[PDB]
């Protein structure tokens, strides 16, 4: 196999997609072969659809899915909503085991935060990342409150021995602001800060995108994820 | 002693000062004599005194403060910019120890989240709660995020052997929207939900928050908390 990374994030609406779009970018301008696996996407009603994001914004073209829910609610209650199981435990494990080859980063995106229900029964996407053998990437507000939810996350990750990638600032802001410069160096203290997108990131046309993501990124950091 | 029970959120802004006052005014009206302290209250240059609010509201005298920095940030955060220290955690205990008396229920309220460190080094309202032997209580929202936060939170205090009392929603909205309504369903698969105050709560008066928080708690729960 090559390299699982799980995105995770402390959260609901913090930067997972667009972070994860921009590690692929990263990745696949450093000549690293990227594909996305996103089990569960919630919200179709309103349009929702990450791996779209991931292939416009990246150019990942290994973009791989499973269930689709219209409501823009968390996998088990949109699942709920629509009187339909999430897949199975099984399903999604083996997605992401088929997706990986040598050379190829191979990303992993759930929904919500890092214990949020993804498969039938409460499997989350800590459980998919054991099954897999993945490290995880975590995406972190810069806003008052990252640093205790950030911490939690962490705890989650040791607690069954997933190794943190690093966290992702999803939304940098401009200029930062004191609580902003305070928590970046704080969340530096407890892990390695990898990138701190600027804010409105998920909004570029690619090519800016793919400027942005090459600069965002240690430049051997990405080269030697896989 | 008596009970100790640490006070504790999701994160920031979720309604743990609230909470603790409508918790402490249950049991007052319970004949429980309640004590609430604030090992680190931050924001004192924006007014914030969280222990001014839960004696307001619920009429608590027995308050006691330690620390106290100017900035409305992380302790830590809040310390570093005042030029000053944490408290240290047997400074924390020690304040705790000395409220904490049989036939009273002892409440302490942290800042932030579970894991927000409110003692130098690294030392957090669950270090604080394993010390004294305290379970927790855990304020949680009802809006989106609130199941992985309280999912997350809850794993931490079992990780430590720290009981959970249950989780007390910080705001209910009237009516409940799709959200809120399946939040709170799932909230009760993962816990027990002792209260859901009403959204406006803060904003009551002395005897209209008495009522409220008379209402808002199981009268059996709150006076089994002490015996
Ligand atoms: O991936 C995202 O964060 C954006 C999704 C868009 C639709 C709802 C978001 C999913 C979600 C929301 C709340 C919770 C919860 O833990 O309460 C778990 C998952
Ligand atoms: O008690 C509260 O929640 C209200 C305080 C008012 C001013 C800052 C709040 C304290 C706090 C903020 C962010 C974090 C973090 O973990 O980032 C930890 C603690």
């Amino acid at each position: 196999g090559g390299t699982i990374l799980v995105v995770t994030g402390t959260g609901t609406g913090v930067g997972k997609t667009v972070v994860c779009a921009a590690l692929a970018s990263a990745a696949r301008q450093a000549g690293i072969d990227v594909a996305v696996c996103k089990p569960v996407q919630t919200g179709t009603a309103r349009g929702d659809d990450d791996l779209a994001e991931v292939g416009r914004l990246a150019g990942v073209t290994q973009l791989a899915g499973l269930a689709r829910y219209p409501q823009p609610m968390a996998p088990a209650a949109a699942a709920e909503h629509a009187g339909m199981a999430l897949p199975a435990r099984d399903q999604i494990v083996r997605l992401i085991a088929d997706l990986d080859r040598p050379g190829r980063l191979t990303l992993v995106e759930g929904a919500g935060g890092l214990l949020v229900e993804l498969a039938e029964p409460g499997v989350t996407l800590r459980d998919v990342a054991v099954d897999v053998a993945a490290a995880a990437l975590v995406v972190v507000t810069a806003d008052l409150g990252t640093l205790n939810h950030t911490k939690l996350t962490l705890e989650a990750l040791a607690a069954q021995q997933v190794s943190c990638a690093g966290l992702v600032i999803g939304s940098w802001p401009d200029p930062p602001g004191l609580v902003a410069a305070s928590n970046r160096s704080a969340l530096a203290r407890i892990a390695m800060v990898r990138a701190a997108l600027p804010a409105g990131a998920a909004s570029l046309d690619a090519g800016d995108f793919a400027a942005m993501s090459a600069a965002a990124f240690d430049r051997n950091w990405v080269a030697g994820l896989v």
